């Protein structure tokens, strides 16, 4: 599923991301845009051989099992394929664990390099949520 901007903002809000660990909704929308272009089916291989999955590009190195990431963990206790569903529940719940891990949204390098410090409210501007 490729979400529209405001449709994903509304969904992430419904799923409890707005101000989660202090990160306003536009932070999550901005991260999703640059991670996945709002595509739940997005996959990208990392240099180390792990892969990132779904709207928020959750890495198999730590968070999900894909059967091909040596020495990795599965801290969200989910197959990585679950992260590609049109239903964002698994992605959101796993993201909650990630952002609570100590470095907040800096876990998402694209968030750090492209969203942090910027006017992230622009991502939800005009949206019926
Ligand atoms: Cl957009
Ligand atoms: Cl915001
Ligand atoms: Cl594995
Ligand atoms: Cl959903
Ligand atoms: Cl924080
Ligand atoms: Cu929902
Ligand atoms: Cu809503
Ligand atoms: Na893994």
């Amino acid at each position: 599923k490729v979400f529209g901007r405001c449709e994903l903002a509304a969904a992430m809000k419904r799923h409890g991301l707005d101000n989660y660990r202090g990160y306003s909704l536009g932070n999550w929308v901005c991260a999703a845009k640059f991670e996945s272009n709002f595509n739940t089916q997005a996959t990208n291989r990392n240099t180390d051989g792990s892969t990132d999955y779904g709207i928020l590009q959750i890495n198999s190195r730590w968070w999900c099992n894909d059967g091909r990431t040596p020495g990795s963990r599965n801290l969200c206790n989910i197959p990585c394929s679950a992260l590609l569903s049109s239903d964002i529940t698994a992605s959101v719940n796993c993201a909650k664990k990630i952002v609570s891990d100590g470095n907040g949204m800096n876990a998402w390098v694209a968030w750090r390099n492209r969203c942090k410090g910027t006017d992230v409210q622009a991502w939800i501007r005009g949206c019926r949520l």
